[PDB]
């Protein structure tokens, strides 16, 4: 014996080397840099931790056992290291899914470090303790006279036992939190990437020209209109969702006082013909409102949102405010409903919030919005641009981390792909009770894969991670 003997203490050497220096790096990066401190790499910390755990402990014993066939250590070590693996293997998968499951809490449903702590706590106590098993089942045994070897294996009072046992500890340590992660992933996905978002490069100002003020005295000169205060909206016709109905209130409301003569409307959209006669009603009624439920296209409305000076958004449901962002990308002001979405985006500096379904509050808050419009709008304006900016900002962000940790999930599964099904066919199935130097490389490979995963990660942090290469960067620096 053997060949792929120096293949493997050379992959071996590899791996520890490069998963302890890595992992540690990782640890140091997070604690001593705070700009690194989120409940996301608190979390890869604990993970790195388990790495550390199971590289130092395990990597070499099975490097040995797996190149002399027998166990040299104590009965102690042959209950222990085995535990410590499969102790740093729940570490691992349940670390992942806290991370998965705090991502979909905080983008499909929008934790602070101490829930964190907490998290990390009970993943290491459940670990140690589901795992008992496991130290319980392992034995020494004695094997033959000159000589006599000794192994470390599982000691099964039946042949049943170790198949459940075996299917368990599949669906636990991989199946099961893998499918989890999968789907609350691909929700993630497309809640980041389908829903959210906005063409940044297209709803700037850089595109329009001249002041805003000319343009304001175009929009106005072309919609027939005197000058003054203008709102816009651009929603769909619903009731309960857009929310057209309560804007078409709010009018109503203030058509009977003083001001309505101050201020301009630009209602646009199609939907419910009911809705919609109800705006023509209102535009034939009033000289100071306008009703387009033509089509229009996406430079004509970035005009629009270039010239108005406010946006009314009067949502019942509004998931994601990219109307506002759009608008506020572009200078004007919005009206919103606070709902979540629009509740997120807009602040009190940076718009208006009003009450959902209430025609009053909206009519009040454009009175208000006529009264700021009285003076300067410059800094209001310059505000909501920024903040747009901020939050598109964060997105793509978000959009980052997420796909750095999807890669994680994807090499994780892909590394621990091998010895489980392996385990499986085995202890399961009972394959394998026959060619024998075939399947033990076979388990050797899928052994060094699953450390290898653990040298793994950092690099993917490195390559996926701006601020974590940047403190890889600053550590190597001699
Ligand atoms: C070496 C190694 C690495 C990873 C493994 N893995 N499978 C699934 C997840 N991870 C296994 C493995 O097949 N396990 C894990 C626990 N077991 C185990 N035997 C070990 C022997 C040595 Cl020298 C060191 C650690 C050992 O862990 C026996 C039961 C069996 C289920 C073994």
């Amino acid at each position: 014996p053997k060949e792929y003997e120096w293949v493997l203490i050379a992959g071996y050497i590899i791996v520890f080397v490069v998963a302890l220096i890595g992992n540690v790096l990782v640890c140091v990066a997070v604690w001593k840099n705070h700009h690194m401190r989120t409940v996301t790499n608190y979390f890869i910390v604990n993970l790195s931790l388990a790495d550390v755990l199971v590289t130092i402990t395990c990597l070499p014993a099975t490097l040995v056992v797996d190149i002399t066939e027998t166990w040299f250590f104590g009965q102690s070590l042959c209950k222990v290291i085995p535990y410590l693996q499969t102790v740093s293997v729940s570490v691992s998968v349940l670390t992942l899914s806290c991370i998965a499951l705090d991502r979909w809490y905080a983008i499909c449903h929008p934790s602070t470090a101490k829930r964190a702590r907490n998290s990390i706590v009970i993943i290491w106590i459940v670990s140690c303790i589901i795992m008992i098993p496991q130290a319980i089942v392992m034995e020494c045994s004695t094997v033959f006279k000159t000589t006599l070897f000794t192994v470390c294996d599982e000691r099964w009072g039946g042949e049943i036992y170790p198949k459940m046992y075996h299917i368990c500890f599949f669906l636990v340590t991989y199946m099961a939190p893998l499918c989890l992660m999968v789907l609350a992933y691909l929700q993630i996905f497309r809640k980041l990437w389908c829903r959210q978002g906005i063409d940044c490069s297209f709803w700037n100002e850089s595109y329009l020209t001249g002041s805003r003020d000319e343009r304001k005295k175009s929009l106005l000169s072309k919609f027939g209109m005197d000058e003054g205060v203008t709102f816009m909206f651009i929603g769909r016709f619903d009731r309960g969702q857009k929310g057209v109905d309560v804007l078409l209130k709010a009018i109503e409301i203030l058509s009977s006082k003083k001001e309505f003569q101050e201020m301009r409307f630009i209602i646009i959209g199609k939907g419910d013909p009911e809705l919609e006669g109800w705006a023509r009603s209102l535009e034939e009624k009033h000289g100071n409102v306008k009703v387009i439920t033509e089509m229009l296209s996406r430079e004509f409305v970035r005009e629009l949102y270039g010239s108005v000076d406010f946006v009314i958004i009067p949502s019942y449901f509004e998931p994601f405010g990219l109307v506002a962002l759009e608008a506020m990308c572009l200078g004007a002001i919005p009206i919103a409903s606070a709902v979540g979405g629009l509740r997120d985006i807009i602040t009190n500096e940076t718009g208006i919030l009003v009450k959902a379904g209430d025609p009053g509050e909206l009519a009040n808050a454009i009175l208000k919005a006529l009264e700021l419009s009285r003076s300067d709008l410059s800094k209001f304006r310059e505000n909501c641009k920024k903040r747009a900016m901020s939050f598109s900002k964060q997105i793509r962000a978000r959009r980052k981390t997420a796909r750095m940790l999807m890669v994680v999930l994807l090499v994780f599964a892909i590394c621990y792909l091998p010895i489980s099904i392996l385990n499986v066919l085995k202890r399961v199935f009972g394959m394998f009770a026959h060619d024998r130097e075939t399947v033990y490389a076979w388990f050797t490979f899928s052994h060094w894969l699953v450390y290898a995963n653990s040298a793994a990660n950092p690099i993917i942090y490195n390559f996926l991670s701006g601020k974590f290469r940047e403190e890889f960067k600053a550590a190597f620096s001699c």
